[PDB]
């Protein structure tokens, strides 16, 4: 559905709207990928991230949070000239950071996926959008979410962002009702 994937015609864009935006992902390190690219939107379509996904699983080690989170300013140095990646030094060192923070939630939690759920009880929150216009960009368990993972170190996760992430992950629900992407509920 066209209204649903934010009138986007580029059938790149659009694979992301059909196979992943909205999907429940319960896996953590899917979880945690998905999370980190979302910090690399900011200022940019989400296109420019998309077709730049593979350069950055080159850059960041395939997003192992445990192997992400020993990179120091020394791989941040190199990254600054590595091929088809944005360098916006923060951005990229806030993949980092984030890294960091997944492994201290595993270790206070066990799981990085339990937590994130936690915040929806366990299931997806289906928005019941019928209208693109119904949509909202930012409430109070995103705002909520986002201090807390500030707690554990994660950085360039605003409110608005994680909202982002909330919907692309299929923590929440944001297809539209008659979209042939929206996911089944039980
Ligand atoms: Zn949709």
């Amino acid at each position: 559905m066209n209204e649903c994937a934010f009138g986007t015609k580029d059938p790149v864009y659009l694979n992301y709207h059909d196979h992943v935006w909205g999907q429940p992902l319960y896996d953590s390190k899917a979880l945690f990928k998905l999370l980190a690219l979302e910090s690399q939107h900011a200022g940019l379509s989400w296109l420019t991230i998309l077709k730049k996904k593979e350069a950055y699983e080159e850059a960041f080690y395939d997003f192992e949070p445990e192997k992400v989170a020993q990179m120091t300013a020394q791989d941040i140095d190199r990254l600054m000239t590595f091929p088809n990646i944005v360098h916006h030094r923060k951005k990229l060192e806030a993949i980092v950071n984030q890294a960091q923070g997944y492994l201290k939630i595993e270790q206070a939690y066990g799981s990085f996926s339990k937590f994130l759920w936690s915040y929806v009880n366990g299931k997806p929150k289906d928005l019941q959008y019928e209208h693109a216009s119904d949509r909202i960009t930012v409430d109070d368990t995103a705002t909520q979410l986002s201090k807390d993972l500030k707690q554990y170190g994660f950085k360039f996760l605003g409110p608005v962002t994680v909202f982002s992430f909330l919907e692309a992950a299929g923590l929440y629900d944001a297809h539209l009702k008659d979209c042939p992407s929206k996911p089944k509920h039980n």
